[PDB]
């Protein structure tokens, strides 16, 4: 409240080719009391993975938007950050995969929520894509794991549209890393944190 701060930090791709060229372009949107914030410089920052940003800082426009892009060389996952003076941290978004697009893998993997009842019902949906040559693949192995809880199969096959998605409850609350992996690529792909409360 009465700060300026980045309020949204989103991407216009979830994954790109790890060829270098492709890139995936961030907005950040910086508001104060939910009025939208010009001339503000904003901080990107790479946090995790192998990639290069287009710039490391920029100012918002008259609607209160600055824009940076990403690119990688390398396949694998990156998560990029964006901050503004008076925050006290950096906003993180949503990891993005750089994929070698001769191969099935990972393109993406999302939750439903962010949070749960740690009653052991109350679940938490991830969804995993697989694709090759940008198209989705069928019938590929997708084996998640998780730090806890208790995922509802090991193991899904992704339907024709490149999908496999298992669930996630907890009897203990904790928060809560969900990976998931594909044959002969070599990425740990990593879900958005969750957290179980009682
Ligand atoms: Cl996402
Ligand atoms: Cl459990
Ligand atoms: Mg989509
Ligand atoms: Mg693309
Ligand atoms: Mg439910």
């Amino acid at each position: 409240v009465d700060q300026v701060g980045v309020t949204d930090f989103t991407a216009d791709k979830t994954s790109a080719k790890a060829d270098g060229t492709e890139a995936i372009t961030y907005t950040a949107t910086v508001k104060k009391n939910g009025v939208a914030q010009a001339n503000v410089p904003v901080s990107f920052n790479i946090v995790s993975g192998t990639a290069v940003l287009s710039a490391n800082s920029a100012n918002t426009n008259g609607s209160g938007k600055a824009t940076v892009t990403l690119k990688s060389d390398k396949p694998g996952q990156v998560v990029v950050s964006a901050k503004t003076a008076e925050m006290t941290s950096a906003l993180n978004a949503n990891a993005v995969i750089f994929v070698d697009q001769t191969k099935a893998s990972i393109t993406e993997i999302k939750a439903d929520k962010t949070t749960a009842v740690a009653n052991g019902q109350d679940a938490i949906t991830y969804t995993v894509k697989v694709m090759k040559g940008d198209k989705p693949v069928s019938n590929q192995e997708v084996t998640f794991t998780t730090t806890l809880g208790k995922l509802s199969n090991s193991t899904e096959k992704t339907d024709t549209n490149g999908y496999a998605k298992v669930t996630l409850t907890s009897t203990t609350p904790g928060k809560s890393l969900v990976s998931a992996r594909v044959s002969d690529v070599a990425v740990d792909v990593k879900a958005p944190e969750v957290e179980f409360f009682t």
